[PDB]
């Protein structure tokens, strides 16, 4: 159940390296953006995910919480590999 | 994570946990394996995985190599991922 | 040129003594046959192909579909052109019994 | 297909844009160009095929010869799969400065 | 007899005066050179080879690193005999101007 | 050696001087005709041929087609050796 | 027509994809030999015809040449027509 | 480079495993040899070699002989390469058994 600064911060490479879409998905699904372009994955917690986005509001940064509560990374993959599952639903 | 029995047994469990389908793909398109009721994954390692195709009252047991070794964790990841749209992408056009 | 019965023969023909590796290739990883043996294009249409393989089941007269329908002779060679590449990277992580 | 210079039209166009690759082994095989910037197929005949390598101070205008001669339109992609593979071998023992 | 730099120069002796043409071959097939007056070896080391062009621009030394390693001198000769033979199929198709 | 019209020629005049006999047995047995005297080739087409032949009647133009069409010269030499053969096949089971 | 290593190389082919037997025929009652196994036509010139049965000791590499000269392929495929059938009359005979 | 046991066996190695054919061709044509099966060189010497060919009905130990005396390894390349390029020649003039 480790959720430390460096385990968050693999986490996001790996999302930032290997499944950079799904990011941008969260923002235009989850964090209402419309013209996501270059999404980052900045940190991650047990509450919630803080996402860099570049739109027409610019290069801000948004917050998306998660419903169930986070113990360990098992738990944040699991849960990102359902938000891009159901996020790529709607946006279809 | 570098090769170690203990990092492989963590990748296998994921993966047979949250990714079966994927397992399964690898069994049919790779395996040229045609009646998979439950395709699991036994280990991985640098040169190639080892795969079980059983069934209700059988067992495969099968060796699919990587072309390219693996390093470290995170390049395992890679090499799966890309390996099961490669075999996404063959169930669509046939 | 446009697709027709009498274009497919012509690229049937072709496929048979220019490409017949290919024919392999696609029954093992499209028509998921094992066994390799002799491969041969009987038809193509715009909707998809029929492959006669010999296999370790013995002979099979198979079918495979092309996910965008084909339009005309041109397309056909582009379509067998990328299917045997696809079937080319797939052929290259094989397998074997464990 | 017997050859005619209508059919070489055909031909070039097909080899143009679905295997340009090819046309650039062949200029640096076969017709021993080192600069290869754009590799074009402008006409095939019985004999030989021309090739047009565009570069600085006028496109190579060059002619490749087939040893055995072409009949038909089948003959030809069988003579120059075959080269293309010859190019390929010979590509890969390369060399350079 | 395992690659050696002594090796490579009783190599380069046997070429450079009994097969000479060969080496003219290499750099016109390999080296994509055109005109050759006269083809020399310098060196060869275990996963290549050193040539002297003295034609077409002029003085030029150029590599030609086989794509399959070598391990002792029998394989400088098998190689060597396998690339001359096959640079003589390419000199076949001959290439002119227009 | 696609089939055009020059070729037909060239095949006809080989035909009509080297297997002339099998002129004959073309007419006889695909043509349906008795007595035939002398047989010629007049064009062979990628669908079928024209055979003049000299029967019962007076001289007759009928027409002989390969149920499989031709496509080269070389299919149509195949073609009519074995069609030969086969009119060599039944004058050896038929009677009358 | 006129015959040419070219054409030379179009009749072998007609003989030896089609009428492979005639080959055979040939080099047992006008070549003489026995053990014919794989008769192919190598070659067809003016005087005479390459006929190679290929064997165990080695390719039979054997001429037989033509009395009467031969002007184009039409006179080509006259002779080699008229020498089966002798070759289907020597060949089978009686005791 | 110099004569020796071993620069025969390594000179008539080498001719073994790379150039067999070459001693096919030596046997034809210099030793008179004809319906070859499998030529070999068994061994070289300054004067000579000694080629065994082996045929239908009996193995045969011949000799060919260099016409100038080889001193070197390098010389017994040069020599093979030539006299091999010679029987090539006569290669290509084969005979046949004529008949009519
Ligand atoms: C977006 C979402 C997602 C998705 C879709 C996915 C999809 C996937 N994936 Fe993943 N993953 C993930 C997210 C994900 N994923 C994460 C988050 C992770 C973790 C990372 C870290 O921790 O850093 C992973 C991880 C991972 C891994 C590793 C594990 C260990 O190390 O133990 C692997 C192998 C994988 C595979 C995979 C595959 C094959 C696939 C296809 C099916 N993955
Ligand atoms: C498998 C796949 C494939 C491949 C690999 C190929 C490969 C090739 N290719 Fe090919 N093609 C093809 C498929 C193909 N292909 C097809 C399908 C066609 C069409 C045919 C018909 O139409 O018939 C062709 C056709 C063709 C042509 C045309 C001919 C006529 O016109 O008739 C040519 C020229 C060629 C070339 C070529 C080359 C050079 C190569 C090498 C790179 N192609
Ligand atoms: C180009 C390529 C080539 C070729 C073609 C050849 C071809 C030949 N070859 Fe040689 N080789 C060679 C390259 C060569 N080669 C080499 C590299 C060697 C080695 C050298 C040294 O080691 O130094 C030899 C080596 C050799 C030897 C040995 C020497 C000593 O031991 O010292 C001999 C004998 C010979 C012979 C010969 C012949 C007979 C022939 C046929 C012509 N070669
Ligand atoms: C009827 C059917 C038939 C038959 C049976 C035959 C049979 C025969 N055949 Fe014969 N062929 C023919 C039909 C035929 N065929 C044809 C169609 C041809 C083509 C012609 C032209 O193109 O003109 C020939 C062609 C021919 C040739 C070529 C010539 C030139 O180039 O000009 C020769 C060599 C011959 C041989 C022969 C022989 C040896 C025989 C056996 C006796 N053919």
């Amino acid at each position: 159940d480790p959720l430390t600064p460096a385990i968050s911060d693999r986490i996001c490479k790996h999302m930032n390296e290997d499944h950079a879409s799904a990011i941008a998905l969260y923002a235009q699904v989850f964090g209402q953006q419309t013209d996501v372009t270059m999404a980052q994955m900045q940190a991650i917690d047990p509450t919630g995910m803080d996402l860099v986005v570049e739109s027409e509001g610019g290069s801000k940064t948004i917050r998306i919480e998660f419903e169930q509560p986070l113990k360990d990374s098992e738990d944040a993959a699991q849960v990102l590999i359902a938000m891009a599952k159901q996020a790529a639903s709607v946006g279809k």
